[PDB]
C-alpha cells in the first residue's frame, strides 16, 4: 500500500464516496472515527471497535502527552502496539484541549505553555513539538497545530487567529517534512480557519493549498454556533478546499449533522457522542435517540434498535441494559458504547452505498423524516 | 441430561475430582464460580466468562431482589435469558447479605425483615420466600436459607443459630419440594453450621443428612477466622458430610485457600476476589499477586503472568494495563477481571488434572513454594 492515496469512486451533488489507502489499511469514506482519548476507545477492546466496522480511530495528543506520556509510548513501541489497534490512527494536535481543559496557559507566536489539569505539571506545545509528539506516538494522520478561535469571534480576532494558524500550518509542514520516517510513512492534514466570515475562509483555503497538505479540515465549527450556522458556513467553505483531497469536519457529531455535512462535501468525522452519550445512557436508533434510563424501558424486551445488526441488539434487551445503566454497571457502559459505535458505522455504510447508487439525496430525506418523527 | 448427577472420577487423600451433570450443562469439580452479583459478572460479557473456562456462575439473591426485582426478572423470562448466560447458575439464599449490608433488620423464628441499602424500602426473607425468589430467578442450584453466626461466637450462640438453621433447612426442603417445576429441574443444597465447635458441626451434619440434600456447604467460615483456623475446622467438618455429594465452601477465596480446601475435601468455591480485586488493580499470578498500579510496571512489556493462556496475556502488556488502571479506564477493569477469572479457572484445571493423575499433593507443594517465594 502507498503512504497515502485518496480515490473518489462516486459522486452525487457535493457528496463523495471513496477510499483512502495508507500503509496500515484502507479507510472507506465518508468515514466516522471513534475517539480513543488516552489510548483506549472507552469501554471497548480494539477488536470490538473493529468488529463494529471502524477503519480508523482518533487519539487525543493532549491527553496522551499528559498520561502515559509521549516519550514513554515511543519507548514501549508506539501507540498501535501499546493499545493493540493495528489499523490507521489519526491524532489531533493537542491545541484545542489546551484551550478547553488546561490551566495557567500562556500563548505566544511560538506556541503555548500550560499546566496539566491532572497534577499542575507544566507543559509546552508548538507546531514543532506537536508534530514531534505525534511522531513519537506513531500516528498515521497528523494534524497541523493551529490556534482555536472561540465562538462568537469578532472579524478582527478571527482574522488574527486565522493568520497565525496559517503561519503555524507552514511550520507544521516543515517540521513534518524534516523527519524522514514521518514524511515517508504518515500523512499531514491542514486546518481551515476563519470563523463565519467567507473572505477569511477563502484566504485560509488559499494559504493551505499553497503550502499543500494530504487533506483539509474545516476548523472552528461545532463550538456553539448551532446546526443552521454550521451548515451555512460549510456551504461556502468546503468548495474552497482542494476537491481531490479528503475534507474533515472535526468534532462532528450528531447523526443528522453528519448527513448534512456529507451533503456539503465532508468525507471524515470524529465525535465523542457515541461513546460518552452511551455511557450516560443515550442510545442512537433510526427513530431518534432514546434515554435507556427512562422507566418505560424497564420491561421492554426489544433490542435498542429494531434493525441494527450489532451484537448487542442480537443478544440483549432494552430492559437488561436499562437495569445495568441504572445500577452503574460497567457492562452497561460496554453494551451501550458498542451499539452506538456500530450504529454510527451502519450510518456511514448507508451513506456510502446511497452515494454509490445515486440515491443519497433520497436517503437523507428518508433518514430525517424517520429520525425526527 | 439429568436434573442432578454427581460422579467422582478420581481421588487422592480427601481430594476428589469429577462432574456434576445438570439440565443446563456439566460442571467440572473442583469448580470455581465467578460471582454475578446483580445479573452481571462485573465488567465481563457472559461469552467472556465462558471463554475463561467457567462452567457455572453465582447470583446474589439479596441484590437481585432489590434491583431489578425477582418478579420482574421472572416476567422477563428468568435470570438466564435476562443476562445472557445459558449454563447453570447457583443462587445464594440472600440471608448473609441481609446481615452484612441491610439496615433496620428484625429477626425472628419466621424469617427477617429489613430495609434496602439502596432506598430504604422494606423487604422480607424467610425459608419459603427465599426459595420462591430463587425459583422466580430460575436458579439451577438453590441454597437453603439459614441464619449466619458471627465470628467469634460463643458456644451458646453458635448452638442456637445452628439449631435454627437446621429448622430452616427443613422448611427450605419442604418449600422446594412443593413447587413441581423447581423440584424436577433444580437442585437444593443444605448448609452446615456450628462455628468452630466439633460437636455442633456433627449435629448439623447429621440433621442435614437426615433431611437429605443434593449437596452440602460448609457455612460460617471465611468470616474473620484466618486460614489456620479455617483449615482446622475443615479438617473435622468435611468428613461429617455425605461423601457422595458435592461439598461447597462458600465465599472462598484466595488461591492458597482453595488449594488447601481441596486437600480437605471441598468440591466447589465462589469468591468476589478475582473480580473485585481485579478492578482495584490486583492481578493473580503463579508467582503471587501483584499490584499493577505500582510504578515498577509502568514500562514492563511482559504480560500479567508469564504462563497464563488468557487472551489478555496474549495481547497486552503490564505497562498498558498499569496505565489503564491508574487512569480509571473501564478497559482496565475489563482486562484485569478477565485475566483474574481465567487464572482462577486455570488453577482449578491444574487441580483437577493433578488429582486425576495422583499427583495433587506434589502440585499443592509446588504451587505454594512458587506462589509464596
Ligand atoms: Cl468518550
Ligand atoms: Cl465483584
Ligand atoms: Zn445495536
Ligand atoms: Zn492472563
Amino acid at each position: 500500500r502507498p503512504r497515502f492515496s485518496f480515490s473518489i469512486a462516486a459522486r452525487e451533488g457535493k457528496a463523495r464516496t471513496g477510499t483512502i489507502e495508507m500503509k496500515r489499511g484502507v479507510i472507506r469514506t465518508p468515514a466516522f472515527m471513534p475517539v480513543g482519548t488516552a489510548a483506549t476507545v472507552k469501554a471497548l477492546k480494539p477488536e470490538t471497535v473493529r468488529a463494529t466496522g471502524a477503519d480508523i480511530i482518533l487519539g487525543n495528543t493532549y491527553h496522551l502527552m499528559l498520561r502515559p506520556g509521549a516519550e514513554r509510548i515511543a519507548k514501549l513501541g508506539g501507540l498501535h502496539s501499546f493499545m493493540g489497534w493495528d489499523r490507521p490512527i489519526l491524532t489531533d494536535s493537542g491545541g484545542y484541549q489546551v484551550m478547553s481543559l488546561s490551566s495557567l496557559t500562556k500563548q505566544s507566536e511560538e506556541g503555548v505553555t500550560f499546566k496539566s489539569h491532572l497534577d499542575g505539571s507544566r507543559h509546552m506545545l508548538s507546531p514543532e513539538r506537536s508534530i514531534e509528539i505525534q511522531h513519537l506516538l506513531g500516528s498515521d494522520i497528523v494534524m497541523a497545530f493551529d490556534e482555536s478561535t472561540p465562538y462568537p469571534a469578532t472579524p478582527s480576532r478571527a482574522a488574527s487567529s486565522m493568520e497565525r494558524s496559517m503561519r503555524w500550518a507552514k511550520r507544521s509542514r516543515d517540521a513534518f517534512d524534516s523527519r524522514k520516517e514521518q514524511a515517508e510513512n504518515a500523512a499531514l492534514f491542514g486546518i481551515q480557519q476563519g470563523s463565519v466570515f467567507e473572505n477569511l475562509r477563502q484566504q485560509s483555503a488559499d494559504a493551505l493549498a499553497e503550502i499543500g497538505f494530504d487533506g483539509y479540515a474545516v476548523g472552528g465549527l461545532a463550538v456553539g454556533e448551532g446546526q443552521d450556522e454550521m451548515f451555512r458556513v460549510l456551504d461556502f467553505s468546503v468548495p474552497m478546499l482542494p476537491d481531490d483531497k479528503p475534507h474533515y469536519l472535526m468534532g462532528v457529531g450528531k447523526p443528522d449533522d453528519i448527513v448534512g455535512a456529507v451533503e456539503r462535501g465532508i468525507d471524515m468525522f470524529d465525535s465523542v457522542l457515541p461513546t460518552r452519550s452511551g455511557r450516560n445512557g443515550q442510545a442512537f436508533t433510526w427513530d431518534g435517540p432514546i434515554n435507556i434510563r427512562n422507566a418505560r424501558f424497564s420491561e421492554d424486551l426489544k433490542p435498542l434498535d429494531s434493525e441494527c445488526c450489532c451484537a448487542v441488539c442480537q443478544k440483549w434487551s432494552r430492559a437488561y441494559i436499562h437495569h445495568l445503566i441504572r445500577a452503574g454497571e460497567i457492562l452497561g457502559a460496554m453494551l451501550m458504547t458498542e451499539h452506538n459505535i456500530a450504529f454510527y458505522q451502519q450510518l456511514m455504510q448507508k451513506i456510502r452505498d446511497s452515494i454509490s447508487e445515486g440515491r443519497f439525496s433520497q436517503f437523507a430525506q428518508d433518514f430525517r423524516a424517520r429520525y425526527f418523527a
